[PDB]
């Protein structure tokens, strides 16, 4: 269960935005996962490619990450990938309201 | 590997003289891995984009992890952390 794990799917700076409703139920055993989590970068990747900050704050101490990946588009599954992650990105806008 | 430390959006900035030459056999490297999000982690936790530009499609992505303070080895992974980021500045 990706929101207890990880918290609610909202538009605050604090929340997590990616996951539609089979994702956020089946977590890593969603049928698609694997073809996500190749985008998911190494530890190599992810402090190599990344803009790393540290914040103190009440709450405690942040390491703050901001960076891009560029997908290939040579790749032949490129249209599949890019509407997978389209599909899961901000899929919260879609999800019928609780009243 | 990764492009040179510097202050641009393109750049990364973490990384002083030597991890950038000795790379994941740097001394302190898996001190610093144990921090890099898993696949679930950075999807579960991190703000995710995508935007389009000439150069082609990218993923972008932003979040924040939460260092462990019960962790005894906290103190010396702050300074480990903190030798590294920005270390491009004092590179004389």
């Amino acid at each position: 269960n990706v929101t207890q794990a990880f918290g609610r799917r909202g538009p605050e700076q604090t929340q997590g935005n990616f996951g539609d409703q089979e994702l956020i139920r089946q977590g890593t055993d969603y049928k698609h996962w694997p073809q996500i989590a190749q985008f998911a970068p190494s530890a190599s990747a992810f402090f190599g490619m990344s803009r790393i900050g540290m914040e103190v704050t009440p709450s405690g101490t942040w390491l703050t990450y901001t960076g891009a990946i560029k997908l290939d588009d040579k790749d032949p599954n490129f249209k599949d990938q890019v509407i997978l992650l389209n599909k899961h990105i901000d899929a919260y806008k879609t999800f019928p309201p609780t009243e």
